């Protein structure tokens, strides 16, 4: 475990993370994809061997000894708000199981279903709150990665609000 488990946020490419494992915002088919998924495919392509997994699940594949946790959030273009919200919560619960199983002291994690799976809606708060619900019972240091300057400020505010 971490000595004093924390949440932090950084605005940069998650492929450059300083943590013991990474969560990919994956598609269900284990394809290279776009956004975070394509950055992850370029950095850890070996981790895409048999990485296909259903919506609401996470599947870990090792790149050398470095664990890549493929977490499949729902595409809100296809899911109802109700069913999508359940699947997004479930994906983060499966991430927390994997992080615990792996014994890592830190994890890099993007906000699932906030990019091309958002169905055109701002889901920062929805996605971050499901992240916290899953990860609060873990003792890994969690580093959240984002790309937008306004999102960095809002995520940082949300973390600081609870401390
Ligand atoms: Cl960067
Ligand atoms: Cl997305
Ligand atoms: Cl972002």
């Amino acid at each position: 475990g971490a000595m004093a488990p924390s949440y932090r946020v950084k605005r940069m490419d998650i492929a450059k993370n300083d943590e013991e494992c990474v969560v990919n915002a994956a598609n269900p088919r284990g394809l290279p994809g776009d956004g975070v998924c394509k950055a992850v495919y370029k950095k850890w392509p070996e981790s895409f061997k048999n990485s296909a997994t259903p919506v609401g699940t996470a599947k870990t594949v090792m790149c050398g000894t470095y664990p890549v946790i493929h977490a499949v959030g729902p595409n809100f273009s296809n899911y109802t708000e109700s069913e999508g919200d359940r699947e997004l919560a479930a994906a983060y619960r499966e991430v927390a199981k994997e992080v615990t199983r792996l014994g890592v002291n830190s994890v890099a994690i993007p906000l699932l279903s906030t990019g091309v799976y958002s169905g055109g809606k701002d889901r920062l708060t929805q996605s971050l709150n499901h992240l916290f619900t899953a990860m609060d019972s873990t003792d890994a240091d969690v580093v959240i990665y984002c790309r937008d300057k306004e999102w960095e400020k809002k995520i940082s505010e949300a973390i600081q609000m609870r401390t």
